[PDB]
DNA sequence: GCTATGAGTGGCCCCTGTGGAGAGAAGCCTGTCCTGGA
DNA sequence: GGGGCCACTCATAGC
RNA sequence: CAGGACAGGCUUCUCUCCACAGGUUUUAGAGCUAGAAAUAGCAAGUUAAAAUAAGGCUAGUCCGUUAUCAACUUGAAAAAGUGGCACCGAGUCGGUGCU
C-alpha cells in the first residue's frame, strides 16, 4: 500500500532538520541493507533524524584581496616604468645598481654583488648615513639647494615619492588654509616643500626631548634606565623603537613615570597634544594630499632638468606616472580571457600610461559598465528598463494615478470617467506648472474655472497625487522654451538627452555625447545642461509603454491611458485584456530559455549565499527521502545571535515553497493545468511554540542535536492537525534514543596558512614564502591548513641504519599540495619517502569523517592530529521538563496557579540533580574518557551543595558544553574554570570500523581498517 | 648507563583602518490595485 | 572560537 | 484567506570596480671601553630596499580564499544508474514472518 506520509521540515541558518511520519502520527522504522566487508548486514532504523553543516560565507574578503593584489600589482609596474626610463644613464654610471636594488632581501652568501645597497662601499654608506639621516632630508636638500647631485639619489627620492605618492581625495589643484595648517604644522620656514620641514621638526623635538629625558632620568631614577632604555619586552622606549609597541602603549606606560620626577611639565603637555617622541612614518599621514608631493617633485625636476637633458625630455612622462590613475567606470584591462572584464577596445596594442586614452572608448566603457548591471524589464525581458526621470515614465505615472480618479459632480447618476481632453487640460494647467498638486487646488482650478463645475466630489485620491513633473520643471528652468518641451518630434531627442544624462556622470564624456546637440541651444543652456546630474531607474520598457502598438488601432499603452474612450483601462487591466496583441506579445516574449540547474535557481535568489546552500541541502533531503519510500510522491509539505540569522530564517519560507512545489507536481490535466498533487504549508513559529508551551514540551539548547529533529516533527503533526493517544504517541516519539544524526563531510579551502609572518627558527614546520628562501636563513608561515586525510600503507626506511619498517598511519595532505596530490599520487607518495605504494588502499578522509570503535565509542576526524566528540547524550524527558523549568523558575510568565503548581514540582523532585550528575558522570566515564576533568566537576558538584535550585539549574546546564557534538569547549561551574581536554593521538582508530554514511544516514557502508593492510 | 624519540599536560597566539562610484535586494508604514482559494 | 605549536616532563627502544 | 504588481517615505543588507595609510619579515645604517672568555660600564635608537597567499599559461598592467563535493558501476567531465516488504518491542536499536 501507498502509506499516507508526509515531510516535515525545520530550516536554520546551519541545520535541516527532516521528519516523516504516517497518517497517524507514527515513524515507521524499516530494515536497511548494509554494504561493506563486515558481519552487520541489516540495521533497523527510524525515519527521522536531521543534518548539521558549517555556515556558509559571503565572497567580501576575496574581492578585498583581488583589490589588494591588483594594487600591488600596479605599484610595481610603476616602479617598473621608473626604472624603465632611468635605465638608460644608469649604465653609464653603475650598472649593477640596479641588481643590488633587487638582491638586497638575500643574506649575504646569497648576494652576487657586494653587500652594500646603494654605494657598494662601506665609507659611503656611512658618510651618506651621517650626512642624510632620513629620507626626506634628501628631499629637502634636493628641492631647496642648486647643486648637482648623483643621479642614484635622484632616482632614491624619485622613487620614493612614486612609490608612496598618496591619496587622490581631493579634486583640482592647490579656510583652505586652515586645512593646509591641519597637515602642514610649518609656520614660516620658506621653502617649497613644506612637509619635509614639517617631519625634520619633528625628528628634531624628537632628538632633544629623547636627550632631556635621558638625563633626568640618570638623574633621578637610575635603577628603571635599563627597564626603559634596554628591555625590549616591556612597553618601554626600547619596546616602541626595537619591539612591536604602539604609540599609546608608549604613552601609557611613560605617564606614571613623567608624573614622579620633577622638570616634566611640557613633556607632560606634549603626551597630552601626542606630540611626544613621534615617528615619521606614522598613521597620521594618510590625509596628506597627492598635490605636494606632485609640487616637490617639480621643483625637483626643474632645478635638475638643466644638467639631465631625459630628466627634461620626459618631464611629462614622470608626472603623469605619478598622476596616471585608471577610471573606475573603465576595470580591469583584459582581453576577455578574465571574467571580471568589460572593456572594449579600439586596437590591440599594449595600454600604457602615456596612450591609454587612445586605445580604449572611455564611452562605450561606462556604457557598458552601466548597462551590464541594470535589470530587465520582466513583462518584456528582452528590453532595458527606461530612466526613472524619463519623461514618459512621468507622464505614466500622472497619468495612472489620475486614470483610476473618478468624478462626480452635482445632477450625476455615477462617478465618470476622466476624457482625454480632461486629463490633457488638467496635466497642462496643474501638474505642467506645479510641481506638487492637491485635491483641493484640482476642484478650485480645473472643475470650477475651467468646465464651471463649482463643486465636485472626487473620489479615488485622498491627499494629493505624489507623482511629480520634477523633470519636466528641471527643463523648464533651464532650457525656458515651452515650445520644444512640447514638442512630439523633441520626445526622441528628449529622451536621448535624459538617457545621456542619466548614464554617464563625468562632466567631460557628457559634454562629449550632446556636442552633438549644441545647434537647438546657446552657450548658457550647455553649462546649465552639463551639470544637472539623475540616478536611478525604472522598473518598466520604453518598447511596452510606447513602443509596442496594437494592430487593430494602432494604440500604445500611453494612448490608452490618454484616450481609449469608456473603458479607461489602467495598467492592470491594459496588460490583461484580451482584446489586445499586448498579452499576446507578453507570452511571446516569455522566452522559453534553457532551464536553469537546480544549482543555478537556487543561486539566482535574494540573500546570502548561505540560505541557498541551506535550501539546496533540503531540496537534496527531500529528494533522498522520496527515493527512500519506494518513489511514490507524498501528499504534503509543511515548513516553518546576529542579525541577519533570523532574517535569513524568516527569508526561507516562500522560496523552499515555490521550489519544491515547482519540482514536485510536473504533470499537466488536459486543460493545461497543473494538477497539483502535493501541498506546501507555511506556518510561523509562533503557534508550534504556543503547542510546545501548552502542553510542557519545553525546548533546551543545551542538550543536544535533537531538538531540530522533534521541531520538524511537531511542526508536521501541527500543520497536517489543521488540514485533516495523540498526546501520548507524541511523548512517546519524542523520548526514542535511536535519531539519526549526521555531519556533513566537507573538503577544507581557504588560505594556505596563517598570515602572521613569524622570525626565523630551527625547525621543520615552516613554510617558505619563495621557491629559494629556506625558513631556517628567512622565516615564514605557520599553521598550515589540511585538506583533507588519507590513509597510506607502505614501507619506511626508519632509524640511521635505514631499516625498512611497514607502516599504517595517518598523512593529511596540506591545501598548497592538493594539485600536486591529484596530479600523481605515486610520485607524491614517493616523495615523502613512503616506497612500495599500496595504490589500492587509498582512502579519501574528509573532515568528519566517522570511526565507530568499542562499546559504541565514536570519534569524528577533525584533522591528521586530532579528533572531536562523536557520540551523543540521549535523556529522558522527565530531566528536561524538570531542568527547563528549574531554569526558568523565576522567570515563569504566566497566571499564577499554574507557576506555582509547577514550581512546586520542581520543589518536590530535588533528588533529580542526583540522578542527573551521576548519568553524566557514567556517559562521560563510557565515551568522553576525561578522568581528570570528571573528578573535578564531581569535587565542585559536592562542594556548592547547599545552594539554592536555580543557581545550581543554571550551573548544571554549564555541564553539557563536556558533552555536546563537536570540539570540546570549556566551560565555568560557578567559581571554578574547567580547562579543554583536547585528543591528540589519532593511533587508537588505525584499527576501528570506517563509516560512510547518505546525506540523510539511512544508506551506509562500513569499512573495517583492521583487514587493510595486513600482511 | 647514556642519549634520543615518542607521548601527555599546560599555555599562548590568530593583519588593521578609511575614502570614492554604482547597481540591486529585503523589510516596515499610506494610496492605487491584481492573481489564485472559497 | 578552534587547531597548530612549543616548553617541560617522562616512559622507552637502541645502543 | 494566501500570494503578487505600481507609486510616496523610513531603515538594513548584498554584489562590482578604482585608491590611500599601516603592520610583518630579512638585510643595510663600522658600537666602544676594560677583561683571554664568560662578563661589567659607556654610547647610540626616528630611516632605507624587496615580498606580502606557493605560482599558472591563455603571456594579459590577466588569473589564484565565492559556490559545488557519502560509497560502487558507466562517463574525460558535466551527467546517469545502482540498495525488499510487513508485524511486535526499545539505552544509540532489537525480535517475528514473507520475498
Amino acid at each position: 500500500m501507498d502509506k499516507k506520509y508526509s515531510i516535515g521540515l525545520d530550516i536554520g541558518t546551519n541545520s535541516v532538520g527532516w521528519a516523516v511520519i504516517t497518517d497517524e502520527y507514527k515513524v515507521p522504522s524499516k530494515k536497511f541493507k548494509v554494504l561493506g566487508n563486515t558481519d552487520r548486514h541489516s540495521i533497523k532504523k527510524n525515519l527521522i533524524g536531521a543534518l548539521l553543516f558549517d555556515s556558509g560565507e559571503t565572497a567580501e574578503a576575496t574581492r578585498l584581496k583581488r583589490t589588494a593584489r591588483r594594487r600591488y600589482t600596479r605599484r610595481k609596474n610603476r616602479i617598473c616604468y621608473l626604472q624603465e626610463i632611468f635605465s638608460n644613464e644608469m649604465a653609464k654610471v653603475d650598472d649593477s645598481f640596479f641588481h643590488r636594488l633587487e638582491e638586497s632581501f638575500l643574506v649575504e652568501e646569497d648576494k652576487k654583488h657586494e653587500r652594500h645597497p646603494i654605494f657598494g662601499n662601506i665609507v659611503d654608506e656611512v658618510a651618506y648615513h651621517e650626512k642624510y639621516p632620513t629620507i626626506y632630508h634628501l628631499r629637502k636638500k634636493l628641492v631647496d639647494s642648486t647643486d648637482k647631485a648623483d643621479l642614484r639619489l635622484i632616482y632614491l627620492a624619485l622613487a620614493h615619492m612614486i612609490k608612496f605618492r598618496g591619496h587622490f581625495l581631493i579634486e583640482g589643484d592647490l579656510s583652505d588654509a586652515i586645512l593646509l595648517s591641519d597637515i602642514l604644522r610649518v609656520n614660516t620656514e620658506i621653502t617649497k616643500a613644506p612637509l619635509s620641514a614639517s617631519m625634520i621638526k619633528r625628528y628634531d623635538e624628537h632628538h632633544q626631548d629623547l636627550t632631556l629625558l635621558k638625563a633626568l632620568v640618570r638623574q633621578q631614577l637610575p635603577e628603571k634606565y635599563k627597564e626603559i632604555f634596554f628591555d625590549q619586552s616591556k612597553n618601554g622606549y626600547a619596546g616602541y623603537i626595537d619591539g612591536g609597541a604602539s604609540q599609546e602603549e608608549f604613552y601609557k606606560f611613560i605617564k606614571p613615570i613623567l608624573e614622579k620626577m620633577d622638570g616634566t611639565e611640557e613633556l607632560l603637555v606634549k603626551l597630552n597634544r601626542e606630540d611626544l617622541l613621534r615617528k615619521q612614518r606614522t598613521f597620521d599621514n594618510g590625509s596628506i594630499p597627492h598635490q605636494i608631493h606632485l609640487g616637490e617633485l617639480h621643483a625637483i625636476l626643474r632645478r635638475q632638468e638643466d644638467f639631465y637633458p631625459f630628466l627634461k625630455d620626459n618631464r611629462e612622462k614622470i608626472e603623469k606616472i605619478l598622476t596616471f590613475r585608471i577610471p573606475y567606470y573603465v576595470g580591469p584591462l583584459a582581453r576577455g580571457n578574465s571574467r571580471f572584464a568589460w572593456m572594449t577596445r579600439k586596437s590591440e596594442e599594449t595600454i600604457t600610461p602615456w596612450n591609454f586614452e587612445e586605445v580604449v572608448d572611455k564611452g562605450a566603457s561606462a556604457q557598458s559598465f552601466i548597462e551590464r548591471m541594470t535589470n530587465f524589464d520582466k513583462n518584456l525581458p528582452n528590453e532595458k528598463v527606461l530612466p526613472k526621470h524619463s519623461l514618459l515614465y512621468e507622464y505614466f505615472t500622472v497619468y495612472n494615478e489620475l486614470t483610476k480618479v473618478k468624478y462626480v459632480t452635482e445632477g450625476m447618476r455615477k462617478p465618470a470617467f476622466l476624457s482625454g481632453e480632461q486629463k490633457k487640460a488638467i496635466v497642462d494647467l496643474l501638474f505642467k506648472t506645479n510641481r506638487k498638486v492637491t485635491v483641493k487646488q484640482l476642484k478650485e482650478d480645473y472643475f470650477k474655472k475651467i468646465e464651471c463645475f463649482d463643486s465636485v466630489e472626487i473620489s479615488g485620491v485622498e491627499d494629493r497625487f505624489n507623482a511629480s513633473l520634477g523633470t519636466y520643471h528641471d527643463l523648464l528652468k533651464i532650457i525656458k522654451d515651452k515650445d520644444f518641451l512640447d514638442n512630439e518630434e523633441n520626445e526622441d531627442i528628449l529622451e536621448d538627452i535624459v538617457l545621456t544624462l542619466t548614464l554617464f556622470e563625468d562632466r567631460e564624456m557628457i559634454e562629449e555625447r550632446l556636442k552633438t546637440y549644441a545647434h537647438l541651444f546657446d552657450d548658457k543652456v550647455m553649462k546649465q545642461l552639463k551639470r544637472r546630474r539623475y540616478t536611478g531607474w525604472g522598473r518598466l520598457s520604453r518598447k511596452l509603454i510606447n513602443g509596442i502598438r496594437d494592430k487593430q488601432s494602432g494604440k500604445t499603452i500611453l494612448d490608452f491611458l490618454k484616450s481609449d474612450g469608456f473603458a479607461n483601462r489602467n495598467f492592470m487591466q491594459l496588460i490583461h485584456d484580451d482584446s489586445l496583441t499586448f498579452k499576446e506579445d507578453i507570452q511571446k516574449a516569455q522566452v522559453s530559455g534553457q532551464g536553469d540547474s537546480l544549482h543555478e535557481h537556487i543561486a539566482n535568489l535574494a540573500g546570502s549565499p548561505a540560505i541557498k546552500k541551506g535550501i539546496l541541502q533540503t531540496v537534496k533531503v527531500v529528494d533522498e527521502l522520496v527515493k527512500v519510500m519506494g518513489r511514490h510522491k507524498p501528499e504534503n509539505i509543511v515548513i516553518e545571535f546576529i542579525k541577519r540569522q533570523l532574517v535569513e530564517t524568516r527569508q526561507i519560507t516562500k522560496h523552499v515553497a515555490q521550489i519544491l512545489d515547482s519540482r514536485m507536481n510536473t504533470k499537466y490535466d488536459e486543460n493545461d493545468k497543473l494538477i497539483r498533487e502535493v501541498k506546501v504549508i507555511t506556518l510561523k513559529s509562533k503557534l508550534v511554540s504556543d503547542f510546545r508551551k501548552d502542553f510542557q514540551f519545553y525546548k533546551v539548547r543545551e542538550i543536544n542535536n535533537y531538538h531540530h529533529a522533534h521541531d520538524a516533527y511537531l511542526n508536521a503533526v501541527v500543520g497536517t492537525a489543521l488540514i485533516k493517544r495523540d498526546f501520548a504517541t507524541v511523548r512517546k516519539v519524542l523520548s526514542m534514543p535511536q535519531v539519526n544524526i549526521v555531519k556533513k563531510t566537507e573538503v577544507q579551502t581557504g588560505g594556505f596558512s596563517k598570515e602572521s609572518i613569524l622570525p626565523k627558527r630551527n625547525s621543520d614546520k615552516l613554510i617558505a614564502r619563495k621557491k629559494d628562501w629556506d625558513p631556517k636563513k628567512y622565516g615564514g608561515f605557520d599553521s598550515p591548513t589540511v585538506a583533507y586525510s588519507v590513509l597510506v600503507v607502505a614501507k619506511v626506511e626508519k632509524g640511521k641504519s635505514k631499516k625498512l619498517k611497514s607502516v599504517k598511519e595517518l598523512l593529511g595532505i596540506t591545501i598548497m599540495e592538493r594539485s600536486s596530490f591529484e596530479k600523481n599520487p605515486i610520485d607524491f607518495l614517493e616523495a615523502k619517502g613512503y616506497k612500495e605504494v599500496k595504490k589500492d588502499l587509498i582512502i579519501k578522509l574528509p573532515k568528519y569523517s566517522l570511526f565507530e570503535l568499542e562499546n559504541g565509542r565514536k570519534r569524528m576526524l577533525a584533522s591528521a592530529g586530532e579528533l572531536q566528540k562523536g557520540n551523543e547524550l540521549a535523556l529522558p524527558s522527565k530531566y528536561v521538563n524538570f531542568l527547563y523549568l528549574a531554569s526558568h523558575y523565576e522567570k515563569l510568565k504566566g497566571s499564577p496557579e499554574d507557576n506555582e503548581q509547577k514550581q512546586l514540582f520542581v520543589e518536590q523532585h530535588k533528588h533529580y540533580l542526583d540522578e542527573i550528575i551521576e548519568q553524566i558522570s557514567e556517559f562521560s566515564k563510557r565515551v568522553i574518557l576525561a578522568d581528570a576533568n570528571l573528578d573535578k566537576v564531581l569535587s565542585a558538584y559536592n562542594k556548592h551543595r547547599d545552594k539554592p535550585i536555580r543557581e545550581q539549574a543554571e550551573n548544571i546546564i554549564h555541564l553539557f558544553t563536556l558533552t555536546n557534538l563537536g570540539a570540546p569547549a570549556a566551560f565555568k561551574y560557578f567559581d571554578t574554570t574547567i580547562d579543554r581536554k583536547r585528543y591528540t593521538s589519532t593511533k587508537e582508530v588505525l584499527d576501528a570500523t570506517l563509516i560512510h554514511q547518505s546525506i540523510t544516514g539511512l544508506y551506509e557502508t562500513r569499512i573495517d581498517l583492521s583487514q587493510l593492510g595486513g600482511d
